[PDB]
């Protein structure tokens, strides 16, 4: 499997989940979002140089580039933004969307038209879609990194969560979906207790995020959380200790 | 005149603050740093693609790359690792030490022979010299990258702090080392309360590098501490409260 998947659909408006390597290769497992809605597409964390020629093509097989008007960027990992200079070159006319504490620091790639990209204060923003539709972007900061979004669309009823939700798969057991979220949870454990800042700030997290109407929740990193795995996960993680709760471990 | 400037000469170890670009751009500023011992060099966060050209020329002015051995990563940031494809390229002899929890984010940068990659461990590490001269990789976690060192040269007395330290200059107004720390303070402000990710992991840090012999602090951002300026940034640092203390700040009611 893993080619292009649709995670929702309503005619108007779609939230796709992209394709994979077919075979484990040694770099960070990682996915890429594609959002239509109309005309008009939007990219969410479309990831690194490297991959670039695999996501553009499994962006390119669904819409015309020159569609996508909108790139989020959860935060500054290489993982997230290390394309963003060819992602500005092939999508002529998208607009990049990043926390304002990255804004100076993308520019070390390379040079870009700097007015193509769009600060997000801390307390978030909407993207406002030609349709009439709307993206929240919505504080996740320190899970992990300091400058760190999520994004909620309120169609689909998804939330993308970014590093949020994020699992190692074992050598040769990747899987796309989550259903049985105990027999998930070993994959993700270690990541979390070592990535994320602290349980206040997962806490204060999953208390937000708690008030929208979630039906998936599409990490960038592992599996997507259906069914009651989402609830599951979101009683997980507002309770786990992690980062800095750790010291011990991590300083002397 | 942003020159390299020598922050510790004993004859066989010098400690380099690469120059400066004569213009300012809208780029966050950086700093790097180069080690000279006997006749090896080793890079400290040599930075972006972007300024890759001219901190490639300052440090060929003062030694051949091929004696580039080691190059330090202290964390994942653009403006740290994204030039890590050139830098592989043009010291040819180099290996690159970063964090364990960043080994596997590399290889989205673009392809390079992964086996000259050094996984630091987070309880730090020590970079033994050919001479017999060791630098101290020390761990300075969630200050503000979760996967985040700090490296200290026993032999120069320095400290390269990473973003810790790190002052935002206002522009048209860069100077390269602190006088006067109370008047530093403004520029360090809000980068630190925002950026460095709690208390409790910037006392740690405090804690254990003030059992180091600290002349000089170098920051990857702002400029180099001297002096007195030195205690006192420590002091101000160990009782900051940053990050998830100011939690509810950072969302809505
Ligand atoms: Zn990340
Ligand atoms: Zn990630
Ligand atoms: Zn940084
Ligand atoms: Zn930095």
């Amino acid at each position: 499997m893993f080619e292009n998947e649709i995670l929702f659909d309503n005619g108007q408006h779609k939230f796709m989940f992209l394709g994979w390597e077919e075979k484990e290769e040694e770099i960070v497992q990682t996915n890429q979002y594609l959002i239509l809605d109309g005309n008009e597409g939007i990219l969410l964390d479309p990831g690194g140089a490297h991959v670039f020629p695999r996501v553009m093509s499994n962006v390119a097989e669904v819409v015309d580039l020159s569609s996508i008007r909108h790139i989020f960027y959860t935060h500054q990992d290489p993982d997230v933004t290390s394309g963003i200079l060819l992602w500005l070159s092939i999508c002529e006319n998208a607009k990049i969307y990043i926390s304002s504490l990255w804004v100076r620091f993308l520019p070390h790639f390379g040079i870009y038209d700097q007015k193509r990209i769009v600060p997000i204060s801390d307390k978030g923003t909407k993207i406002k879609l030609l349709s009439g539709n709307e993206l929240e972007i919505l504080p996740a900061h320190f899970l992990h990194s300091t400058g760190n979004f999520v994004l909620y669309d309120p169609v689909a009823k998804i939330l993308f969560s970014g590093d949020i939700g994020a699992a190692v798969f074992e050598k040769g057991k990747r899987y796309r979906y989550v259903d049985d979220f105990e027999r998930h949870l070993p994959l993700m454990e270690a990541f979390h207790k070592r990535y994320m800042s602290s349980n206040a700030a997962c806490k204060k997290w999953v208390d937000m995020v708690s008030k929208k109407k979630i039906d998936m929740i599409a990490p960038q990193h592992g599996a997507v959380f259906r069914g009651e795995s989402v609830k599951k996960f979101l009683e997980w993680f507002r309770n786990l200790k992690c980062g800095v709760d750790l010291i011990d471990n991590l300083y002397s």
